């Protein structure tokens, strides 16, 4: 019974600090998530499409070619490494909180 | 820069386990929120109205009445403490991903 917007806001997050990591191309941050998570999470392609056309359109990512047939890569913007800063200083603060009132 | 939504849903986190501790009445939750929080987060008792309402008809709190002038205690429900516990329990595992990415 976890809301299905809740297991969404998940792998957005867990995405995200793939990027946070360093940029990365769709192969690799797939592969990084898998492994991660013991294999509990097998994300495919057209998925991270879906999900990173709505972050880059929401200013949270981009991307940009590399080198060498080139990858594209994804990158975290400075708006995005910014809210994901307050997003985690806010719910350090709610455990903190929390932490309180179990004392 | 934190989406108002997510205030919304740390508040309620918060307010849930202050519930979680023990069944409380509205005075007394907003008592303890203010301590818990150093003063950060003074509730009015309208506002808890406002968010124990909407628990209520979702099914994860609900209200009955004290003893000795009766005062009127709101509970987590047994429904109300098992999404806590999915929602505590996916985040950890989020964290623990997360950990993982980091190593
Ligand atoms: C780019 C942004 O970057 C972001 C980075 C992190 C987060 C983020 N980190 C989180 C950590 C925990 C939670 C969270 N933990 C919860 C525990 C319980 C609940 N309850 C469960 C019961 N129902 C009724 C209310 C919610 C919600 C909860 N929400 C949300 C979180 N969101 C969001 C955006």
């Amino acid at each position: 019974e976890i809301p299905k917007e809740m297991l969404r806001a998940q792998t957005n997050v867990i995405l995200l600090n793939v990027l946070k990591q360093g940029d990365n191309y769709v192969y690799g941050i797939i592969k990084q998530v898998k492994e991660a998570s013991n294999g509990e999470m097998e994300l495919n392609e057209a998925t991270l499409y879906t999900i990173f056309k709505r972050l880059e359109k929401d200013g949270i990512i981009s991307s940009y070619w590399g080198d060498e047939g080139r990858r594209k890569y994804y990158r975290l913007t400075e708006i995005g490494h910014e809210n994901m800063r307050l997003a985690f200083e806010s719910w350090s603060r709610v455990d903190k909180i929390i932490e309180n009132l179990e004392a």
